[PDB]
């Protein structure tokens, strides 16, 4: 098949990552099956190695490059994880992450197959940016803690547990952007953060919309917060990010994906 790579391909794509992932950002990015270590089910398949790359370059270009451009260097070292793995998966539907821990911060899996389309926005948001944005957020708010006053603005709100038994159109109206967001402050103010980056803007409306006159102002405030955290402690211009991602998702099939150098 014209799909398997060759071992001198493989040490060109090493060394590609080795300048673009450990120089940079000190990211070991793993996509080689020798190397990972996991649990898995019954749709574990092999890792696809070109996919691999195309992964490498589209993570790169509409993440790393996005916080670099707007934040720079030393904002983006600070959110990153240690270690991304690329594990093969035969579909969608058993979820296309996991989240653990490597050498002392952050372990993102991605479960890729060609059942990917990775030019539409909405599924690559939905499979694996939103979730990374949160967890990078997160990060950024372990660092450098958030605004004590976040925890109030919903207070007598949150479901720390049951939060799955509420829908969208229950947990907007009170302030809330996603049903997980509604489980406690710290997951909701990572929230507001991943979906403002990673919603455009019609869906984005389609919350506020949905949060009716109750909720919107809730909404608005909680931005406003997250906004000015991320200006005060990370000099980022998160409506700038937001826009910044957008262009470059929409960039996707500009890139060199059918190349390693």
């Amino acid at each position: 098949s014209i799909f398997d790579a060759s071992e001198k391909e493989k040490s060109e794509f090493d060394r590609w990552l080795l300048e673009n992932y450990v120089n940079p950002y000190n990211i070991d990015f793993k996509y080689r099956m020798e190397h990972i270590e996991s649990d898995y089910t019954h749709n574990l398949v092999p890792t696809d190695f070109w996919l691999s790359v195309k992964l490498a370059k589209i993570v790169k270009h509409c993440w790393l490059e996005a916080y670099d451009e707007v934040g720079g260097l030393d904002f983006t070292r600070a959110c990153a994880p240690k270690v991304i793995h690329l594990i093969g998966s035969a579909s969608w539907d058993k979820g296309t992450y996991t989240l653990g821990t490597a050498e002392g911060g952050l372990k993102v899996t991605l479960y890729m197959g060609n059942w990917l389309d990775l030019t539409n926005v909405d599924r690559m948001n939905e499979y694996y940016f939103k979730v990374m944005h949160h967890e990078f957020a997160h990060i950024l708010h372990q660092k450098k803690n958030y605004p004590v006053d976040y925890d109030k603005i919903s207070a007598g709100n949150y479901t720390p547990t049951g939060w799955q038994n509420r829908k969208l159109a229950e947990v907007a109206p009170l302030g809330f952007v996603t049903p997980y967001a509604g489980s406690k402050p710290s997951e909701d103010i990572a929230e507001v953060t991943a979906c403002f980056l990673t919603y455009p803007e019609a869906q984005w409306e389609n919350v506020m919309t949905l949060a009716g006159e109750k909720g919107k102002p809730i909404i608005d405030q909680k931005l406003a917060m997250v906004k000015k955290y991320m200006k005060d402690s990370w000099q980022v211009d998160l409506d700038l990010l937001r826009k910044v991602i957008a262009r470059r998702t929409n960039e996707i099939s500009e890139l060199d994906l059918d190349h390693i150098y």
